[PDB]
């Protein structure tokens, strides 16, 4: 341990927000042992980076250029821009030639240590793939942009250099528990329930006699249970709950990282409730023992199959995620479980009717996954390997079978399930695992997804109890290998986003709810920024949310605080690079108040929503504007450019309380619209934009909106924000929407015909991912929400994606929704006063 070693590990503190060789809150060896255990992994895959890929990190797609797109090029023609000086010039391209092709198209055109980067970013253009293959020359056609390269030579790959380094029951005493203070009514009753637990399926369950709510409370009982020792299954969870009702809980793993069973005297400070969810699966313990409930405890311890049962079977196997087994469906899996391993589908459902309370049952599962041809011959199906990291599966090979599939994942697919891979690892039930491992491989393996998993990580860390030590043990795992390059980009990073935090704070303090905001507030703010310069904030820091921008100094002079309850930062900064094609300004805002978090996860699935899109050829033109969590209540946004809210635009000469007139949106688009065909670019760019956030949200169950939460860019382009947050109507088409389709009251018109003809395609096209998109709603719901129903909410999906039904009834169904919304058309946006 040289220093060197400390200074070092102290900056990865400093990165991480947290210091993983704190040992306070700890009673065994797993963290560390993850720590020792990592890094095999770790290295292993820096240790095969190949350097030059690595340091330009070319972000392509194997994905075929979608219709849209096709129907958007000359004639195999493709133009770029190259520059040198202040020199330029266009080169015709065809979409297959590789980069080395075109530039060599260019020496000819009149050495090799040249590249091409795109202007104004930190990406790059070079590797074995064609140039419709690379996503920023795809992100130019979309936007109707013309591509721009620099030329210069590689970056050093030396700069991402790294630095070395027995047949008994099972019973447990129940001492008691203390808690220092109660007073939160007076004097009522509470006893402990003592659960056993796998997949969330409980395998037995004991409580305690009642007692009266003592500040102290000790009974002192051995609690015996039906199963025997032999019988538990590795991942088996202590689950120990206090009631009155429930009212705190906490979590022992019964076998231990080296399957050894857990043997011995806890004390296990707990976590409370604040009136189903991933935070009640923790292995945790409550890291705050001044405060917090305390438990104590002491552990001593061939053939074929008949027509119609295949049918039953396959009528089983067919079934939506949600949908339940019963006994009679699961002992019908298992008996015929072999039947069963030949669809790939029933896994979720077969494995869900595992007695892994059972060991000779258990010892038979592993048989017939040693027996998995079927399973590893089946093409990769996101939403089928997702289902089998949820909490219903807790068992090791299983998890494994998963992520094995997720292997064959090109970065591209990642990034599109970064976020929720990482919050599936609160469902893993030890810190090491197939899933924590297969983040950091691909994270080292590849600058973007390292970048974002850093993040996500990070985002995690700062504010989940339940989880920040075990995310924590792996952020490092991947700081330790991430090239000293990103260390320093990220150390800048973090040092920017604290810089921001404060002032943010600071600010939002020295303003009460009165909705104005003074100059001497303006005053404090505009000062706070240049005596932060200047102080301090450096040079240029990274773009999170977007890691191809770097950012240098503010525009103060267009710096401001918001005019909305949360009162957030505005924040325009310059672009530290030299060579952008603009002048436009990078906008972030900053946020205390509401859990970002949140907010990325339904980001997330609408980028899920648009890519399935493209799978048949629908772009919807949703504006997933960058956002990430960074803190408590507190994160970053992307400002999106040359555009405003709806609310503001019903406040024309039409003002405040006194609203809303049908068109004025109307003319606020030719207002801002320079030809009548531009204009009529518009027009289109809303009807999709329209299209999309309807079906989005109606599915999501986030469809009703007031329109201050509602945005729309000059060029057409509408867009949901804040989601926040958290008589009804499905979604937000009011008839200033309709009118510029040009239709209201209740009439028709060639767009709302086109308007009508889109949803039913797109809500459509999500159908037929139900699947996929039940397992994110339904993690999305777990590991990020307050109040949820393991049931109820969750069902929400199947319901709004009308599982059942033919093609049919569905597009029925939903034109009835758009119907509804007209009604109906201002009831519920007057309804919000
Ligand atoms: C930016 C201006 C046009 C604006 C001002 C106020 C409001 C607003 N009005 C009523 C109620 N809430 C409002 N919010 C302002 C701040 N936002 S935010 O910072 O959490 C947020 C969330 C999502 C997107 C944006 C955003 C991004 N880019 C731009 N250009 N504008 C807004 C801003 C919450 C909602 C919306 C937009």
């Amino acid at each position: 341990s040289s220093e060197e070693s400390q200074a070092f590990q102290r900056q990865l503190t400093a990165l991480i927000g947290y210091d993983v060789t704190d040992v306070s809150n700890v009673h065994d060896d797993e963290l560390e042992f993850t720590r020792r255990g990592l890094v095999t992994p770790r290295m292993a895959e820096v240790a095969s980076r190949d350097p030059k890929l690595y340091a330009m990190h070319p972000w392509v797609t194997s994905k075929p250029l979608p219709e849209y797109l096709w129907k958007k090029i000359a004639n195999n023609c493709i133009f770029i821009v190259i520059h040198r000086s202040t020199t330029s010039q266009t080169i015709k391209v065809s979409p297959d030639d590789t980069p080395g092709a075109i530039l060599q198209s260019f020496f000819t055109k009149m050495e090799q240590d040249f590249v091409l980067r795109v202007c104004g970013r930190d990406e790059y253009l070079v590797g074995e793939t064609p140039i419709k293959n690379f996503q920023w020359v795809r992100h130019c056609l979309k936007n109707g942009e013309e591509i721009h390269v620099v030329l210069d030579t590689p970056p050093d790959p030396a700069l991402d250099e790294v630095r070395k380094e027995c047949d008994r029951k099972f019973r447990v005493k129940i001492r008691g528990i203390d808690i220092p203070v109660l007073p939160r009514n007076t004097d009522l009753t509470v006893f402990v329930e003592a659960n056993i637990q796998h997949g969330q399926q409980v395998l037995c369950q004991r409580r305690t006699s009642p007692k009266p709510f003592t500040e102290e409370v000790l009974w002192n009982v051995w609690l015996e249970f039906s199963i025997k020792i032999k019988d538990l299954p590795k991942g088996a969870l202590l689950n120990l709950q206090i009631y009155c009702q429930l009212l705190y809980y906490v979590n022992l793993l019964l076998i231990d990282h080296r399957f050894l069973l857990r043997r011995g005297e806890y004390v296990l400070h707990m976590w409370q409730i604040s009136g189903f969810n991933a935070d009640k699966l923790t292995s945790a313990t409550n890291p705050d023992k001044e405060n917090s409930m305390s438990i104590s405890i002491l552990l001593d311890n061939r053939a074929e199959m008949p027509n119609q049962l295949r049918k039953q079977l396959e009528a089983i196997i067919a079934t939506d995620p949600l949908n339940p087994l019963t006994a009679e469906d699961k002992e019908l899996l298992w008996h015929f479980r072999y039947e069963s391993l030949k669809h790939p589908k029933a896994y979720p459902k077969l494995f869900s009717s595992v007695k892994w309370g059972q060991q000779e049952i258990v010892a038979k599962t592993y048989q017939l996954l040693a027996r998995r041809e079927v399973w590893d011959q089946s093409a990769l199906d996101v939403g089928l390997t997702m289902q089998l990291l949820d909490c219903n599966f807790s068992d090791e090979n299983v998890r494994a079978i998963a992520v094995q599939k997720l292997e064959s994942l090109e970065d591209d697919d990642v990034l599109h399930y970064l976020l929720q891979l990482v919050q599936a690892v609160k469902f893993e039930p030890y810190h090491d695992s197939a899933l924590a491992r297969f983040l950091l491989k691909r994270g080292l393996r590849n600058k973007r997804i390292g970048h974002f998993l850093f993040w996500f990580l990070r985002s995690e860390i700062a504010q989940s109890r339940h989880y920040q030590q075990r995310f924590a043990v792996i952020l490092e795992a991947y700081l330790r290998g991430c090239g000293t390059a990103m260390l320093h980009d990220f150390t800048q990073q973090v040092q920017v986003i604290e810089m921001l935090q404060k002032v943010t704070l600071d600010i939002k303090s020295l303003s009460a709810e009165k909705y104005d905001v003074s100059s001497q507030v303006i005053s404090q703010l505009k000062q706070k920024l240049e005596n932060l310069q200047n102080s301090q904030l450096p040079e240029s820091f990274r773009v999170p949310y977007d890691p191809g921008l770097k950012a240098g100094a503010l525009a103060i002079e267009k710096c401001k605080v918001m005019a909305s309850k949360k009162k957030p930062l505005w924040l325009e900064f310059k672009c530290a690079d030299p060579t952008a094609l603009s002048n436009e300004t990078i906008g972030i805002i900053f946020k205390h108040g509401d859990d970002l978090r949140q907010d990325m996860l339904i980001l997330q699935i609408l980028r899920i929503m648009e890519s399935i899109w493209e799978t048949e050829s629908l772009d919807l033109c949703l504006l997933p504007y960058g956002c990430i969590s960074t803190g408590d209540k507190i994160g970053m946004i992307e400002i999106v450019k040359d555009a405003t809210t709806i609310a503001k635009i019903q406040q024309s000469t039409v003002g405040n309380t006194g609203a809303f007139k049908d068109e004025v949106l109307n003319h606020w688009l030719k207002e801002k619209s320079p030809t009548e065909e531009k204009f009529q670019a518009a027009v289109e760019r809303f009807v999709y934009s329209c299209a999309g956030y309807c079906v989005a949200t109606f599915v999501l169950g986030i469809g009703d909106r007031h329109n201050d939460n509602i945005m729309i860019t000059e060029t057409g382009n509408l867009f949901h924000i804040d989601f926040g947050h958290i008589e009804r109507v499905p979604f937000v088409l009011t008839p200033d929407f309709l009118f510029v389709m040009g239709t209201s009251g209740k009439k028709t018109s060639p767009h709302f015909q086109k308007f009508q003809d889109i949803c039913v395609k797109a809500y459509l096209a999500l159908r037929h991912h139900t699947n996929l998109l039940i397992i994110l709603f339904s993690m999305m719901l777990m590991t990020g929400m307050p109040q949820l129903t393991s049931k109820e909410d969750i069902e929400y999906i199947r319901d709004a994606l009308t599982v059942g039904k033919n093609e049919e009834d569905a597009k029925k169904y939903f034109l009835d929704q758009i119907e509804v919304c007209r009604d109906k058309g201002w009831t519920v946006q007057f309804n919000w006063f």
